[PDB]
């Protein structure tokens, strides 16, 4: 148990004691995982159902946003395909090659407007455990092509913040806030895509799932073209005040260049915070079994969570 979600769940807790319709069962589930209770539904798809109504209020908070939910991966494609706006966000589901369904997974795309520039951030792991996500986000990267958008322009960041398989979605809306957050970071990057690179790749490719494998296998495993590096290396850490992993905020804050070692909490505080110390006032328990107690702390830090809570208590304060 921990005093800054405890005081998220006071926060949001009216909000849904005060909500009608199926929001407010969302809200109450979202209580209780935050709680340390037990959650008798799968939050990918919670979350999933009420993402628009978060977009929307979150497109409001910050304009400029631009953030959008596409049902589809394909739908994504068919809104790069218009003169909209020159730099948007999306979020969507990953789709089966062998069946055509969406199976949760989602992910966010920064994308820039010209030949396309799309940048998909991967809050997990680009390969996965059967090397499900890699041949997935093999899927999207092939469509993207015969889109019309050169693999040469596209770039997944697989950053490893998070270590659950349940807060996709979450995890998806905090990057896109703090993509829009970062933009000129992010412009750079795309600079450097149009003309068909990414910035040390070369090291840091090796440092993913996806650069194993590839130093494993000497194969092509993923689509040729397609860019791919560590988010340590390429974003800043915002991208990183969700990490579960306190062995992760150490890790990140010993980093050479100290991008990661920095403040990561508004300079309007009386209390400073760096990563770590994040890391620790978020930290609690986690939720599996007694027989298979796991090795290094089976603590971790459960601040996605209270990412949630706020998203919650920003849309039921939005709508009354
Ligand atoms: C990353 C992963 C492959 C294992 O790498 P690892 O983190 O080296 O495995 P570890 O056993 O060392 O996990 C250690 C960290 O996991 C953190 N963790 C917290 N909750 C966790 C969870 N529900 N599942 C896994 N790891 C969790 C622990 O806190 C620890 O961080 P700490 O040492 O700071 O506490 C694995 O955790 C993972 O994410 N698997 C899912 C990937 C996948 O197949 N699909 C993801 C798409 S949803
Ligand atoms: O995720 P965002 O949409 O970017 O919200 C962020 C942030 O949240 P993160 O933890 O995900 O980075 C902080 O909230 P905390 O969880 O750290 O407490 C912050 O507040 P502080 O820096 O002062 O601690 C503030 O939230 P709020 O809107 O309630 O003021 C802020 O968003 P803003 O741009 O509105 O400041």
């Amino acid at each position: 148990q921990s005093m800054r979600l405890q005081q998220k769940i006071n926060d949001l807790k009216p909000y849904v004691r005060h909500a009608r319709g199926p929001i407010k069962a969302y809200g109450q589930a979202a209580l209780d995982r935050a709680s340390g209770a037990a959650t008798s539904v799968s939050f990918a798809e919670l979350d999933a159902t009420h993402l628009d109504a978060m977009v929307y209020i979150e497109n409001q908070r910050n304009p400029g946003l631009n953030l959008k939910h596409f049902r589809d991966h394909y739908y994504l494609i068919q809104a790069l395909q218009s003169d909209g706006p020159s730099a948007f966000r999306a979020i969507f589901p990953q789709t089966c090659p062998e069946t055509g369904q969406t199976l949760k997974h989602h992910v966010m795309a920064d994308v820039r407007l010209h030949a396309p520039t799309i940048i998909i951030t991967e809050p997990a792991v680009i390969v996965g455990a059967r090397y499900q996500q890699l041949q997935r986000h093999n899927l999207t990267l092939e469509d993207l092509s015969e889109s019309g958008v050169p693999l040469s322009q596209v770039a997944i960041i697989e950053t490893q913040a998070q270590k659950t398989s349940d807060d996709c979605v979450m995890y998806s809306l905090n990057y896109a806030i703090k993509a829009h957050k970062n933009a000129a970071q992010f412009d750079d990057i795309h600079h450097g895509l149009q003309h068909g690179t990414l910035s040390t790749e070369s090291e840091s490719r090796a440092r993913t799932t996806l650069g194993a494998l590839e130093a494993s296998s000497s194969y092509s495993v993923m689509h040729e073209g397609a860019h791919a590096a560590f988010g340590a290396d390429v974003l800043p850490v915002d991208f990183y005040k969700h990490g579960a992993s306190l062995t992760q905020a150490y890790y990140l804050m010993k980093r050479p260049d100290g991008r990661m070692a920095g403040r990561v909490n508004s300079e309007g505080h009386s209390e400073a915070e760096n990563l770590v110390q994040r890391n620790q006032a978020f930290r609690v328990k986690r939720r599996e079994l007694l027989d298979d107690e796991t090795p290094s702390n089976t603590q971790f830090s459960a601040s996605i969570d209270g990412f949630r809570l706020q998203e919650i208590k920003r849309v039921l304060a939005a709508a009354q």
